[PDB]
């Protein structure tokens, strides 16, 4: 199995990722909190097209 260290680091300290001013776009069917979560977690290469 790979290290999965990037995935686990994101799982633990995901909210601590500093977003750019209003870097969170609006996604249909997703509250603003969910949109922020999607924006933060899209930094992972696996979730680029999320």
């Amino acid at each position: 199995e790979p290290t999965y260290d990037a995935e686990f680091q994101h799982f633990l300290r995901g909210n601590e990722i500093v977003l750019s001013a209003g870097s969170t776009p609006r996604i249909q069917g997703l509250t603003v909190e969910q949109a922020e979560a999607v924006v933060r977690l899209s930094c992972l290469p696996a979730f680029k097209d999320l």
